[PDB]
């Protein structure tokens, strides 16, 4: 496990990648459920770097109908909703270290528009250490982003039956390489992947969760196939066995035809993340960045897309990584058999 | 002692009086030595009144030459010094509950300029409860403020031989009545007194700390007399037995002529405070507002007066109340033999 | 200092002397200011002795006019006042270990009348170790109780000028030897002393606090004499220096003629208690049993006497032990020059 | 659940069995993630038994590539690696109570070589209570050991297709009956099993994880068979469905030919342990001793064997218990179809 | 006050000066009453410096007849008495940080002989910060040592009547400058003074505690004179008013002629320490090193000399600083009227 001393050094390293120094101000955002060791370590490390530091504690926000303890599960209001003073208290800072899992909101977007950069850190210390950010990871992620911002279409195929096409261009590319160096940037330690959104009402085809593919926030390896039929950017059929029914039942509870929209789409670039990791953790350890980010996955998502000016504001939200896919941007393959093949600069 | 329910209720009471309601944002300012029960009662109470809330934690500021644990003793920089983001974090709020004892500073003056209010609350709960603030305390204190602002001169006599003159006018009256209701106001729960400052280089005569008179932050009842000789606003001679030598040596330590300057002067109007209270407490219990505010005391101060655009910025600061004094504003007496006599409204 | 293991062992010892075993039920009474180590040790110890145990936590009770943190200083309502259910929950136990300092009250007296026995234990572990109860202390105390119950009068002389006479007979003798073995008995770990009360309206003479004598809760060694003139069981004069005036001032604040009545009178039998102990502690640490029980002191008290059916229910309460006294019961001396001389079985 | 009282009494029981008394010294070894309750109980029980005690605290060691929070998952360096002084601090003691799970390493082996004995205690209190050690467990486990030390080979068959042969003799037999009574002896509260290692480069045949069989540290009951093919001490083939792919992925990650080596082999003799227990626990709750020690299991392990001078020093370590097995020493059955049949004195 | 951050940084400074780096082992010694912030800060700082570290926790040891919570007040056995394993646990290390105040004893001396060095650090962080150790301080203190090791006699005179003489030479001089750089060396952060002991049975004359002088551990400033008459290295008479009677009573209580022995003698060389500091603190804040080390004091002690193989191992230990003294080595002044005059290289 990770000692207190190692944990402050890790924060020293990541904050330094994030351009924290004596000119900079750091605000550590926490609530009752924040990991006190991580908060502590972020406060000490920041002070070691000569930054001006303060913590901001907000009362937790609860969505009454939300289930489980993964907060990515229900995308709605946040602790900042209606608390304009606290938001200003965070805008005042250059860098916010977020340990309370503030969700994407117009309130957060307003923080980012002032130049403030935000670094999310909520995984346990041990996950943090295995996926400790590097500049190499930034270069690789950015090489891939260049290639994605020039793409007009995205195609996914798998031997299991995925055949999925997504026109692009209408929306930007997002990257997460694990540190918050550039102003107005949000990032997450740990990460190491990229995505965009399909043009509105256009994503078509079928996506097949094979045996061994994952649905978050359920955090299970599927034991039977689920076939998703998608038309004009919405899931219209969900088929297969017990997982299929559990999925169908879970999406129905939200009682909203918006849950079925396809939101982000992208691939993983983090070789230190492992598909097997999730099997060694409890549900309540964290949100499982290993599943999201592992090298050569295809990650797609359902539900809200308000983050980029999409129509959908629904709380239901799934992230589903697929193994063993072939992924194509226009004519060219970025991933083949779940091995990353292009750009050459993006490869491990 | 004071339970958690009673503490919360007392903070509801004082925050009501400080005009906290649903239109308001409260910031609870704290550091690692803040009492957690007090912080939690303030946060809970503010939410009961439907105000938005957040807590602000700052790292402790240490002045390396300072002695004791009393923070009034050493007036220098503070954790706000060069820490604008932190200051903006407080400025966001309508009302700051200070549980860390931020000392008067240009940075704090800026906060009040914006219209933000500051309530200091750091004494132990039992003390807080005994001097719970009232609208009647404000009335009486504000009645005294009227008289004081007109006054051209202050004069103090005692049978023990105090004979002290101070010319007024050049500097404002300042009140403390225990709550922060007006915009840009600072007050301290608990309090109930007022002071001003004498004209530059002008104060003249002798002050005698009789047997039983008090020096803060030493927190001793004097057992022998201390005679202080004052020329052109400065102490030039300190005479007596052991307390005098103890006092001279304390002042010498600071190695600075600024320490001998007289700062605020004024009288106490808090009948629920008690001169005997100090001898039932330890030093580190707090700063002993009972000695400062007890009804009919004369309280004068030394050292820094940059608070009001004075020349002196030195850390060394004593507050000294005296019993059994007659105090005269111009020709008219406020206190006679330690009893408040004028204004009538201001009496108990 | 005392380790956790040694503290549980000490409690095992005292609870064994208090006749705790597998037939008995023990309730540990605590509130938020209770020493958690002592509570934990009481709970562990009782369970080691196979007793059935539980803890009762009450919300603290504050007297709004009370000053300081010692609770013997203000005798009025308690946490049990108005809380019949909690009282009953205490009544169910055979033995209550009180770690919250429940003052004597009608509710407590009712707990005692059900057979329930109560042991107070609030002093720090180190004082508790030093004055760990023995059977031999009980023997010595009871032998003095035998003598005191036959007494028709008590007389106190001292070279410093004490000359005090009190008829007895009207009221019982109370003993404290530091454990709670008999049903319906209250006792206090640590102690080792006994007292009674003088017949109503009858105590006459002078008691002189010599240099070095103590007033509780002030917890000072007197540096100047205070002379107490007493007539028909009331102090009618208090003369001397600063201590005199401080005492006069303190008693006045209560605005109650009753504070000046003489309540209990007795002597100490605890050689392991030391008159010097007090100047090695802080006011916060405890209520100072060393001062009340030290061998050969004459201890007297002012204020309430509703404990024994007296007229006075006032909150002001002093305990004042005097060194170097001769104490006579009828014509027979029990203490001479602060040394215990009779009964022979009560001596060290 | 288990109280503090009970937990301490369990440590007394176990420490006594482990021959702790007034002649002995106990070091309680710990880190930031140790259960403080277990620590305190070990400390206090050691003092109740009159031993001299201290605790040693090491800062935690993280293997940057390790996953999950079970420390049996990565057997590499430990917090003792290069910390010679800490090693000597543990060598000073007669008995180390290990509450941090010190992996078997050259440093621990050395400690044991000084005569120091070590008792591992890291399972949750309830698990500790369910498998509280007995002298009778020791007898049954020693009776089995006799037969193991007499064997020239070990053979496992099962209806599912296990057909596995292991020449014995090169390496010694090791027992675990739950307490550390003998000098230089390491044991684990709880346990109740025994094992040895096969001769170098010799183990042959196949081992079949049937439905219901367990891989540690994954902590799953397999839903599909996995077949392990073994040649000359090494797994050379892993076949089945999803469990098999996952397993293969996990072993490959470590990128070491060494992970594939068969290490210890043996059977379970703890009837208080239970194959079903694991499905009643979360992954972070413990290491799952139930799964390792249950009566009649066959337990084999992969990876490192430097414990006993074997060539392999790798981190990847699996323990795999198999149900329903026929286990033979030479030609003689010690277990048939998961029931223990010989020796008779080893049986329930 | 001092933040965690700052406190960690101070320990780096101090441990660097104590020559801690990658080659060294640091052991941090503690007990249940050790300040955890200080413990953490020391553990952290030694890691930041690449040292190997562990903590050793000893259960607290309590001398049943000890009074108060200053541990210098009773120098008998310690928590290491009889605990050889723990002593070895500490000898294993190159540098021990003592956060529990191991008293001087045959065990602590033995540790030091193995070449292990020791740094005591128990004063509150704020104090630690005010007298932060410097190389210059060492320079000044070794200069004074030079002088003292040459001296054949020490003589103290004061206007108040001190007239005291002590042959030197039988025993070594000892320095304390704040850091433990040399192997075999004990020091204390904070300090800055030096002392030796007088030849057996030889110190003669009178030492007068004037008004303003201090007795440790009573931690009072004397209000009346106490006169100590000294013959053949023992106090034979103690005279004055109330303080003298108190002191006599305190000494008698231990019932041991060895308490009256004159032990170390010397003077203070620390200008950042202040004679007034003590009056700003509470008894349980620390041991008042300000009072022991202030520049120009003469400090003498009573009770045990066993540390140097002296005859007396009694627990009653007093430390007594006098101001305004002339101190002479042979016939030359090192101090006059409480100001240090030789050697010139020791002056501030
Ligand atoms: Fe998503
Ligand atoms: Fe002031
Ligand atoms: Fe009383
Ligand atoms: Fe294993
Ligand atoms: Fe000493």
């Amino acid at each position: 496990p990770v000692s207190n001393a190692q944990l402050t050094q890790m924060f020293e390293h990541v904050l330094k990648l994030s351009r924290v120094d004596e000119t900079q101000s750091v605000a550590v955002l926490k609530s009752h459920y924040s990991d006190p060791r991580t908060v502590n370590a972020a406060m000490e490390a920041a002070q070691r770097l000569k930054a001006k530091v303060y913590a901001v504690e907000l009362p937790a926000f609860n969505h009454p109908t939300a289930m489980g303890n993964d907060m990515t599960a229900y995308c709605g209001d946040t602790a900042l909703t209606g608390n304009l003073a606290a938001q200003r208290a965070l805008e005042a800072a250059d860098l916010v270290v977020d340990t309370m899992m503030l969700l994407h909101s117009p309130e957060q977007e307003q923080i980012l528009k002032t130049g403030t950069r935000i670094l999310l850190a909520v995984e346990p210390p041990e996950v943090l250490a295995r996926m400790l950010p590097t500049e190499d990871d930034k270069r690789r992620v950015l090489a891939a982003e260049t290639l994605l911002k020039q793409a007009r279409s995205l195609h996914v195929r798998s031997k299991a039956g995925s055949d999925f096409h997504a026109p692009l261009g209408q929306y930007p590319a997002v990257t997460e390489y694990g540190y918050a160096d550039e102003p107005g940037r949000w990032d997450h330690w740990p990460s190491g992947f990229l995505f965009t959104w399909p043009n509105e009402d256009s994503a078509e085809g079928t996506l097949v969760l094979d045996v061994g593919d994952i649905i978050l926030p359920f955090k299970n390896y599927c034991r039977e196939r689920i076939t998703l039929e998608i038309e004009k950017g919405f899931i219209t059929g969900i088929h297969g066995g017990f997982e299929a029914e559990y999925l169908r039942d879970y999406m129905k509870y939200f009682n909203d035809p918006e849950v079925y929209g396809i939101s982000h789409i992208g691939w993983g670039l983090q070789p230190r993340a492992q598909w097997t990791a999730m099997g060694l953790h409890d549900r309540n350890d964290g949100m499982c960045m290993d599943a999201r980010a592992f090298y050569g996955n295809f990650l797609f998502s359902t539900g809200p897309n308000t983050e980029v000016g999409g129509k959908r504001k629904t709380p239901c939200h799934l992230d589903i990584p697929l193994r063993n896919c072939d992924i194509y941007l226009d004519d060219k393959a970025v991933v083949l058999a779940g091995d990353v093949v292009a750009p050459e600069e993006s490869r491990a």
